[PDB]
C-alpha cells in the first residue's frame, strides 16, 4: 500500500546519498559532514574527491577516528556501483556510535558526473579498481 | 539468513522496481497500465527522453502537477542514473499522494547503453551523464 | 539511530557480494560457493565468469537445481546494474531452500574491473544487454 511504499523509499533514503546531494554540501561547505574514502590508501593518494579523508576500511576503528565528531553525518565512499567497500564501512562506523550514509555511484560516478578530483593523479588515475594490479 | 527471510526480502526489493528489460517490453507492447514520468530538469527531458514518458521535475510532485494521473495505473520513475536519487525521493513524494510506485533502476543512462530510442531536441546526442559543472 | 544503522547495513550485506569479494573466491579456490549465471543461454556460451554454471532465471527450478549442494551458496549474476535477473534469480532459488547473494556490477563491471572472461567472443564479446536483439532471438 502507499504507506507501507512511503516509509520503504524514505528508510532507504536514510542511508544514502547522491553525487548531486554531495556536490552541493561540498560547494557550499557544509561542515555537518566528513567524506571518508574507504578505498586503499594509495587510491586516495593517486585520486581522491575533495574535502574527504582518508581511512581504508579495514582501518576503521577507535583510533583511526578518535578525532572525528560523532555531531557531524559520516559520508563513506568507494570505488563505484560495483564496489561494496562503503557499505562494509557504514556498519563499522555505525558499530561505532556514528550516524553513516553511503556514497552512491562512488569516485566513478562523480568523475563521470563532470566533478574535480585531488591528488597526485587527478583526472589521469584509473576509473576502475583492477583486479589484477596487485 | 534463512530461505524464508530471504524470499521475502528478494519479492519485496523487486516490488519497488523494475529494470530497463521489463520497461522496454510494456513500452513495445504499448502496456497502458504504466505512466512512465521523468524525474530530472525540465530542460534534460526535453532534450531526450525515454519513448512514452512524460515530464514532472521531481521538486514538482504534488497534487497540482499529478491531478491528471489515474491512480489506476502504475507510476514509473526514473533520473539520470546509478548515481542519482531522483527516481527514490520522486517514488516517496508519489506513494505520498496516494499512487502505487515503482523506481527504475538503471535511469535513462542504462536505457541508451541498452540500444534504447531516445525521443527530444538532441536525441542520441544529449549528453549521457548529468553534469556537475553546467548551469 | 546507531544501533538499527549497524542491524540495516549488515542485512543488506547478507544478500549480496561484489566483483572484489567474488574474484578473492575465484582466486582463492573456495568451493563454498557455486557461481549461477542467470543470463540467456547463448549469453553465457559467448562470455561468463569463470567456474560458473548456466542456468537461465526463467529455466530455474527444482529439475535443473537438483544436483546442486544445499549446504553451499548460490551467488547469482545478470549483465549489470541496470539488471533485475539476478534478483528474481535469488528469490526462485530462496525458495527452492537455497542459501543464496547477488552479485552486484553483474558481469559487466567484472570486466570492467579488469576480470577473465570464458567462452566464444570471451573479452570480444557485447558488454551491454542489446534491447533489439531481442527480436531477433
Ligand atoms: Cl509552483
Ligand atoms: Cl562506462
Amino acid at each position: 500500500n502507499p504507506n507501507e511504499a512511503y516509509r520503504h523509499y524514505m528508510k532507504k533514503l536514510s542511508y544514502e546519498t547522491d553525487i548531486a546531494d554531495l556536490s552541493i554540501d561540498i560547494k557550499k561547505g557544509y561542515e555537518g559532514i566528513i567524506v571518508v574514502d574507504v578505498r586503499d590508501a594509495e587510491a586516495y593518494k593517486e585520486c581522491h574527491i575533495p574535502t574527504a579523508i582518508s581511512i581504508p576500511g579495514n582501518k576503521i576503528n577507535e583510533d583511526t577516528t578518535k578525532r572525528l565528531s560523532k555531531e557531524k553525518v559520516i559520508i563513506t565512499y568507494c570505488w563505484g556501483p560495483a564496489c561494496n567497500g562503503a557499505t562494509k564501512a557504514a556498519a563499522k562506523f555505525a558499530q561505532l556510535g556514528f550516524r553513516v550514509k553511503e556514497l552512491i555511484g562512488g569516485i566513478e560516478y562523480w568523475r563521470k558526473e563532470n566533478g574535480e578530483v585531488e591528488g597526485t593523479l587527478g583526472a589521469k588515475a584509473d576509473l576502475f579498481w583492477n583486479m589484477k594490479k596487485e
